[PDB]
């Protein structure tokens, strides 16, 4: 029974921790052992569901948190309907008004070396990447954002405060080193 366990328990919301318990079981891992990977997961979540808040109505289809089978028949739907390569791996959005899948990415390392490590292992051209970090960086394919600043900046406050919680629990430095 670890602190990061509770913790992400006590920050996220019950419907964020609970898929991010059914993500993990689907993988195999178990969010007791796999604790940051846990906080991780609930974190990639949340900025998933900020991001597809910030455009109009029905600007994004959302991927993630679907189970895996409605998540790759969601994106076949959307391929075999706007013409677009079907990715190799699973986004996280399809964006309506731009037409392309986007995956985002939170790193609590150098975000140009997530980018690019993604970059390699996606092997899907014409997917869209964006990375954020818990220090406020971000890095998107062409330089393209998609949505406002605005938008963004919440996203971006939203991560310095769930590491100022960990650092004032002296949970952060393992979350940063177990990447
Ligand atoms: C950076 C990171 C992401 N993830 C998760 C968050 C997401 O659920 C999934 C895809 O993440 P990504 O799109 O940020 O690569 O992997 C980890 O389990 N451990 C990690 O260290
Ligand atoms: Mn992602």
């Amino acid at each position: 029974g670890s602190h990061m366990e509770d913790f992400v328990r006590q920050c996220f919301n019950p419907m964020i921790v609970e898929l991010a318990e059914k993500a993990m079981k689907e993988y195999g891992e178990d969010p007791k052992i796999e604790t940051n990977k846990f906080a991780a997961i609930c974190t990639h979540l949340e900025v998933c569901f900020m991001y597809s808040d910030g455009g109009s109505k029905h600007r994004f289809e959302i991927i993630e948190g679907r189970d895996r089978i409605m998540a790759w028949t969601v994106v076949n739907s959307i391929c075999n309907t706007t013409g677009v390569e079907k990715p190799k791996f699973l986004p996280d959005l399809y964006d309506y008004k731009e037409n392309r899948f986007i995956d985002i990415g939170v790193t609590r390392r150098e975000v140009h070396i997530y980018y690019l490590e993604k970059a390699n292992k996606i092997k899907s051209e014409k997917t869209h990447i964006h990375i954020f970090s818990f220090t406020g960086e971000e890095m998107a394919t062409k330089a393209d954002y998609t949505l406002d600043e605005e938008s963004r900046a919440r996203i971006k406050t939203r991560l310095f405060t769930i590491r100022q919680e960990m650092a004032s629990r002296s949970l952060w430095d393992s979350f940063r080193q177990s990447e």
